[PDB]
């Protein structure tokens, strides 16, 4: 396993996004990861829709929150649609992926990293993007905006985002927040810490999908 990963670098990762004003980082956490395992097989890299996670994930609720894990769930079950055909308006309706034609993608099931250790994470990063979760509500990560992050912050995750990378001394992560955040929309968060939780709660669930 390299002592460098960035999937940004192999273009495996879309622009940054905002979530707005709705809870579905969960979404976008589970799109960073779909989007990512599709261009690792197929060469192509597109953008798929969190609007459609967002409005059929029956399991989760709407705008403040729910689950990626749920969220991975559906698109191997059913398929998800390309953003451009189900565009996101921050706001859950009913769900449409009936009238937008046939899925654009569609995943073959979902996997969940062993808990609590780095070992086993860094292992997955190395393979493909993976959804993450940590405590985002602390000032200090709302306010970061540059720089290794190293807290202070607690446990209570309750914001989903994806790893796309990490290094010698930390982890990369993709935020929902606009390009305006912290380092052109993303987060480098300090590893090896030794702390099983990992800092901000980063090891508490993670999850990326399987294909073919
Ligand atoms: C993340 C975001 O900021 O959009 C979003 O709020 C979210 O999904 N939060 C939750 C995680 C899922 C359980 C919904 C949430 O529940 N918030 C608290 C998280 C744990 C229960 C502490």
């Amino acid at each position: 396993i390299p002592e460098y990963v960035d999937w940004r670098q192999k273009g495996a990762v879309t622009p940054v996004k905002n979530q707005g004003s709705c809870g579905s980082c969960w979404a976008f956490s589970a799109v960073v990861t779909i989007e990512g395992i599709i261009k690792i097989r197929t060469g192509n890299l597109n953008q798929y829709s969190e609007q459609e996670l967002l409005d059929c994930d029956r399991r989760s609720y709407g705008c403040n929150g729910g689950y990626p894990w749920s969220a991975l769930q559906l698109v191997a079950q059913y398929g998800i649609h390309y953003r451009n055909t189900y565009p996101y308006e921050g706001v859950q309706r009913y769900c449409r992926s009936r009238e937008k034609g046939p899925y654009a993608a569609k995943t073959d099931g979902v996997r969940q990293v062993q808990p609590y250790n780095q070992g086993a994470l860094l292992y997955s990063i190395a393979n493909q993007p993976v959804s993450v979760v940590l405590q985002a509500a602390g000032k200090d990560f709302q306010l970061y905006r540059g720089g290794i992050f190293v807290g202070p912050c607690g446990n209570k995750v309750d914001h989903a985002v994806a790893a796309v990378g990490y290094g010698p001394n930390y982890i990369l992560i993709k935020n929902s927040w606009g390009t305006g955040w912290g380092e052109n929309g993303y987060i480098r968060i300090k590893r090896g810490t030794g702390n099983s939780y990992g800092v901000c709660g980063l090891y508490t669930s993670s999850f990326y999908p399987v294909k073919n």
